């Protein structure tokens, strides 16, 4: 017995927030929390206490601490099995990663639609408000290794597995509405430009590098995804607080045979937020794992990721009235146009068990659709369709990859396909074909129908030659980037502008930095001139004359691509820094932490060392972490009580804290003396909107900090943050 | 619906005579065999009846015959999933053969001890005759791939997975008490010899071949287990009619930690028998599938193979007592030196419900021991130890091949070991290592014990330095070949000079043939001299001067290393064809079946054509197979009813059938007009030994036949045999 | 032609200080430089220049920018093989990383003696002081995945493999001169304490969590090399400025026959030197490729990393 | 791929064409061929657009697929004509 007598080694089965207690499975932590996938897989589930250690052969095992020798310092001897087994099975635990999305963090829940919606589609999970589908998600980033970190700057995958009663149907999409490119043979040559380069392979998990920009010069149907990148979507706060979308159109068909074509959407219910790049570039280091951490404490908090599915619906007799293809993934759908229709909810609520075996060994493909869904002619969407099943017969070992468990639909699967590595399932089939007579034909074909019927291709028309030729409905570039840009704030603006000027300042070559400038002078003349400024280069007159490109169906802006010009802050789930000292003002802590815990708001109590310290009336305030240990980039916002300022005053990591969670606009409030630190971020006398002071912590200092909080950064403290050396 | 309105396409779920119903799947023939680990498959069995045709994804199908195209005589598109999914699977169901042993039958089964073993062994197993474990049991051949024959001239293998109380114990032995080689660093030189030539990849499943015999001819350790795989131990009749062995020496242990050297058996209670060559060369042209067929169909019909498992057992102290080393596998130890123990019985009663889920997935491994049994320093034991652990993972496609069903434990399995391809188990332990405190270390070890204990080896004392050298006392290569040949009868010695005849003549390069020869004389002049008259070689007087080989520890024979010198003759299950003709004597006929069914002797029914006949009184006789269809190879004993003999006398394809039935040495009877037959075969008036001839089947005549099937084949034929164009 | 006309996208093929050029692949860097091993590869290395896009069967390829269709605006076509080998090829590129030492960054280069050291060891390699033995290095870290950051706290590998005219010799060393277990049956156990943790798979690159220091605490056996990685031997400047050892104690033999203990080093001929820890972990954000980076660098400046 | 193991069994050598061959394709278990193109996509400056796409023509040209109409609906059938 080498756990602690007190029982401390175990977490709490309860909800719990963020740093209280040790993480856990999923099934330890919250052994109530199911859904009927999650139950499904307790025929795999393996417990261990008070079971003997034993080979994977069921021999118990006496000494696990020594190989078997000839003498105990002796030669080790090749009848030692157990040794050999034990290091065998770790000698082959890695598989492939994922040749994109290879990083990301995955967690259960269960989707419900709000109501029926028969009367467009016939898909079985959409068909009933009290039909409870289990889900499975998994968030992603897209260059950078299984080992690369989070808070990049990077396009952020969105996959969710839905359990149907009629079939997995996996909608694997992105954070943003369109991809890069148009046509999936160009899958491996984009893809190629923005992974580390071949000879050295570097840089990782960065787009900042010459060959991602040479290709974007050369290809400018890259240009729209490359300004949403550019943009802050693409260094989201939390996997919480960015959209998903399907980008693709799909379609809709219900049991009479209409076809309604359709964009799926996923909104957060936690609002959109971002971080700033110097903050994601930095918190890179400090924390690489922080959205898979984030995410897991989330659910471990019951703070559980909310998102409402949403349809853009466009009826057939409308597939030409806009002045970009439906079929083109390089435009997005502006919502002024054609409104997202809400569908229903989906909450993830519970962590997996094992990260390789349900993460890592998840495979989704959006080929997996279900009767009352089916795919268009959209030329990225159909050659993705080849790559889900090709690819995972060397990631996942074989065709049998969906009897690895997470994969296994809840349904019934019944076939003739038989054999293949890794086999689970034994088939009593007596045939193993059909037609046959010899079990009666079955398993047997079903016809298409209302519900529970066979799968049936909609009977498009096809007319055309056999051509390798892109659409020349395709051939237009600059307008939708030019939405986009028109669409942000001007603090959105600002930080696109220094996206681009950032990245490209890492591009070795210079022309390729001149063709870019180029292209952003067919989007934009403001937002070109602005990156020409920061990388030295003069435009041309020619240049200064390029005429933008059209409108898009006579929109100059659409507030739905910015993620902040509509307000839909969320403070629940956000955490908090308070700045300890040695003797605090406890009334202060009360009332921080009780308005606080009211909003569901998470607090980290921080100091010098770790341990304890006592406030002015002898209460004990256990220490999370040093300000150096949880660094002011791991918070929302950053609270300074009142009590011995002193103490800290001149440690130069508490003052650094304050200039970094300035410098990347964070709020910041300061109680009593606390507002001594006022001189080492030069706040004014008179004070400043987005720094909460008072004499104590009581009255309206909280609430004034909570709105702070709601509206997620300080945007008007931009212009004062370029002298701060921080 | 596509079965028979009369459901004649769906076997009896009763047992059956072999041919009587198609054969099925185990659980569908005999859903009420059960034991243990067979109803441990219950999770992965999947059904059929009454379920829809669907994708892996669990979507129904619609049309199971088309692909997706634009128009009916058009492409076929990229978006059809259906026809991706179902083409991939079969694209990869294959996975690598097993390096040797590739062809084999299988079937489930259970063990029982005959008396407690605690006295010598520790080993739950064998704890209490109560204690009832499933097995299941694969047999092989050696050299030919998974689609070659079965009944070929080869040593077979016979491996029992003993899925235990405490863990798996895999017992993998072979057909003959001893090996080709003594250490297994030769054992890549000595199977590269016998498989396949590697320029043309010929021939398949012969050691008749130029580089067999120059490995043999080199390697004098060989000449003991050739002098087997030569005799009709090559050859066997049935999986169910042969011995098995595990060659080595391995240890038990008891509960006070005592050591006693054991050696391990199987006996046949269906006694042993084996075919002669040409009849076993024919079969595999007219039944590749014959040794797999038969043991199906015995279990089928309720024939099933029963096996006394037997020990050896000799003393720690008497290590040392005999003229050849216990280590050296190339030795046997005689009957008539160290009695087989016989220990318990296996009865394999019901056959897979798919071969490749169960049958080709199944791994077995001389290193899977359990508490109780531990291993020798026999060189080639201890380099089989490295190789069945490692071959899987490219075999089994990784390190989680216990998790495939068939090779999974069925008692308690819990370790510290993660992640692999097609990783099943998902683990919730919040620990991965030991020692751990944050699982209070679970699972733990557990010391070693009289029960439920760890596994720790025998203490056995190792001296000696480092070397890459061969024991001096293994170097003997003569004296058991001699002790083999001298035991066999003379018919029996007659096969062994002629497989080594017909081999050798196959041998191109003829000084090869020459050395092997040279080899012989060392073994025995008698021997030598008879193989060298078939070559047209003739001995020197060195040759006819080489002194015999010294007597194994006083013996001079041993008759338990014959398979005929001591009667151990059974008919149950054996099988008779009866040649019909279009008016049978149906009185023959009944007395014919009563006296088979009594002895569990199966009949087939043969003439011409396929359909029925009509005997004397009317009888509708079903007719199971031609003349040509159903050779006289497939069966033990040939009768043939009086009737309307003109019908079928001058049938080239009858009088062939018995031709071949007695160059073949089996049994033959002849009832009233049938013995119009005699002349084809040459008999005299008067009769001979072996063939039976009455005026009518009545009671006497089948006794008569009977008595000459238990005593398998009519050995005083051969001299007559030479003559007879068959 | 895309290149511009300056000719500027090409670095020139002679030694350039980091960051004065693109950095380039080896036989185009440095044509010149050679050895016996990287001759040898001469006949799997492929050019590009003035040749024709083909598939791997050697079909050249007429339009690379789009799938075939039935019409422009159409679907897909399942005999357009010239996409699906494309794709095949990408969907098949990744292979399972290493299970410990993943992230790592290589060089070719060349070994020599001092002196025959036949009097004590009989290796072909050691023989003579003008008989070169080319070889291939890799340095590491040990706990990361091959998508992880090279300037985090750990210990470091340094492997080299030695290409002798009697076998491959490979000395598969660290950077500290012991290990943290005593036997190799544990090692997947202290392996998975330091790894990410088994239900979040987190933290990539860190020892700093629970499992490690349980796993430590508990086998004081391990406290040796907890020291030298809790030191800023845990956190290099370069691998040009680290030491290199081998661990265990081999064995060298002469002709004679007799065996001496021998253990192994590698001394840095730039110095030992390393980071302090605020400016390895905020390296590893601003730059998680710098040891790779520098180390490619070096070699294209002529800096070539040496080590006796 | 699961036969002979991965994306590269044209380098398994009796599958190897004898005419040249040079793409963008990369890395695969077993692959052989060492890169030197600084490019592993198209279209590229940094190798000039090398290897280069050819247009079809009478000899030594890039492969075009022939023109073929089609028309009809996205159908899972058989052609009567084959019946
Ligand atoms: C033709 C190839 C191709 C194209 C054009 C795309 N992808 Fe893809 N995608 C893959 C081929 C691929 C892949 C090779 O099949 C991956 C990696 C491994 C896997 O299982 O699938 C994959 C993974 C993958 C994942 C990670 C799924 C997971 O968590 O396991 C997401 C979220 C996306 N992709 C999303 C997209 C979106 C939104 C695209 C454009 C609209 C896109 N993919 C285009
Ligand atoms: C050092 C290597 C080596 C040596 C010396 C032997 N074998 Fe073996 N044997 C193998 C390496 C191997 C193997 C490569 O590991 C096989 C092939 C596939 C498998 O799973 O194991 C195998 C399969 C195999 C099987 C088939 C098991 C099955 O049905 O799947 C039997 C019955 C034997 N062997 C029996 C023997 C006997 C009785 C030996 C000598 C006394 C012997 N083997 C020596
Ligand atoms: C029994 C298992 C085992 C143990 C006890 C060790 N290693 Fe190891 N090592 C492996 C099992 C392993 C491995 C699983 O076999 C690796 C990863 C995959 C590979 O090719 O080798 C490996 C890789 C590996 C590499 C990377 C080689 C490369 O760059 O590819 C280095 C430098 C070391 N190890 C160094 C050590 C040192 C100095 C050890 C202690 C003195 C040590 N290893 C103990």
């Amino acid at each position: 017995s080498l756990a602690p007598e007190d029982g401390s080694h175990r977490p709490a089965a309860e909800p719990t927030p963020p740093g209280a207690q040790p993480t856990a499975p999923g099934s330890l932590k919250a052994p109530d929390t199911r859904n009927e996938k999650l139950n499904s897989l307790e025929d795999v589930r393996k417990g261990s206490e008070n079971y003997a250690l034993t080979t994977n052969q069921g021999v118990r095992i006496a000494d696990d601490q020594n190989s078997l020798r000839a003498g105990s310092r002796g030669p080790t001897l090749l009848e030692d099995f157990i040794l050999r087994e034990k290091i065998t099975h770790f000698d082959h635990e890695r598989i492939p990663e994922r040749i994109v999305h290879a990083r990301g963090s995955a967690a259960h829940g269960y989707f419900q639609p709000y109501k029926s919606l028969s009367d467009i589609t016939k898909a079985d999970f959409l068909s009933d408000p009290n039909k409870i589908t289990p889900v499975f998600v998994r968030f992603s980033t897209v260059q950078g290794g299984a080992g690369s970190a989070d808070t990049v700057r990077d396009i952020r995958g969105f996959a969710t597995k839905f359990y149907t009663e009629e079939g997995i149907f996996d909608l694997v999409g992105n954070n943003t509405p369109i991809f890069f490119i148009q046509d999936a043979h160009k899958f491996p040559d984009f893809v190629h430009a923005v992974k580390p380069e071949p000879h050295w392979a570097i840089p990782q998990g960065q787009d900042a590098h010459d060959t991602f920009w040479d290709y974007v010069s050369l290809q400018p149907e890259t240009l729209h995804n490359v300004m949403w990148a550019m943009s802050d979507r693409g260094i989201p706060r939390s996997y919480r607080t960015m959209e998903g979308f399907g980008i693709h159109t799909f379609r809709l068909i219900n049991a009479e045979g209409k076809a309604t074509f359709v964009r799926f959407h996923w909104k957060p219910l936690a609002g959109k937020a971002s971080l700033v790049w110097d903050e994601a570039q930095k918190l890179t280091g400090r924390d690489p794992d922080f959205h898979r951490r984030e995410l897991w404490e989330a659910i471990e908090a019951g703070d559980f990721p909310e998102y409402e599915l949403g349809f853009q619906l466009i009826p057939e007799e409308d597939e030409f009235k806009f002045d970009f293809d439906l079929l083109d993934p390089t435009k997005l759908i502006p919502e002024e146009l054609v409104p997202v229709q809400r569908v229903g909810k989906m909450v993830l609520n519970r962590n997996p068990d094992n990260f390789f075996a349900e993460n890592e060994q998840a495979a989704f493909h959006p080929g997996h659709i279900v009767p009352g869904l089916d795919f268009t002619n959209d030329p990225l969407l159909q050659g993705r369709l080849f790559s889900y099943t090709d690819t995972q017969i060397s990631r996942l070992g074989g065709p049998n990859f969906h009897e690895i468990p997470i994969n296994r639909p809840t349904c019934p699967y019944h076939n003739f396909q038989r054999d293949g590595m890794h086999r689970m399932g034994i088939d009593t089939n007596p045939a193993n074909y059909e037609p046959n007579s010899i079990n009666d034909n079955w398993p047997r074909e079903t016809p298409p129908g209302p519900k529970r019927g066979g799968f049936e291709s909609y009977q498009e028309r096809v007319e055309g030659n056999k051509v390798r030729e892109r659409s020349p409905s395709f051939g237009e570039y600059y307008s939708h980037p030019r939405l986009f840009w028109l669409s942000q704030t001007p603090f959105e603006q600002r930080h696109i502008v220094d996206g681009f000027s950032f990245e490209l300042s890492k591009v070795v070559r210079p022309y390729i930095r001149e063709r870019v400038v180029d292209q952003l002078a067919h989007i934009d003349l403001t937002l070109a001139q602005a990156v020409a400024k920061n990388l030295g280069i003069e435009l041309t007159d020619d240049q200064l004359n390029i005429t933008p490109p059209p409108d898009v169906n006579g929109l100059k802006k659409d507030p739905s691509l910015s993620l902040y010009a509509i307000p839909d802050g969320d403070v629940k789930g956000r955490v908090v820094a308070i700045l300890l000292n040695d003797e605090v003002r406890s009334a202060d802590l009360l009332a921080i932490l009780k308005a606080l815990k009211a909003k569901g708001v998470h607090a980290k109590l921080l100091y010098s060392r770790m341990g304890e310290v006592t406030a002015d009336d002898g209460t004990v305030l256990p220490i999370a972490a040093t300000f150096a240990g949880a660094p002011s980039l791991t918070v929302d916002a950053v609270i300074v009580p009142c009590g011995n300022i002193a103490d800290i005053a001149d440690n130069g990591d508490a003052n650094y804290y304050l200039m970094e969670a300035y410098k990347h606009l964070k709020p910041i409030a300061l109680a009593g003396d606390a507002r001594k630190f006022k001189a080492t971020i030069k706040i004014a006398d008179q004070g400043e909107e987005g720094i909460v002071e008072a004499d104590s912590a009581d009255g309206s200092f909280m609430d004034e900090l909570l709105t702070l909080m709601a509206a997620h950064r300080v945007w008007s403290r931009i212009p004062k943050i370029d002298k701060i050396p921080a």
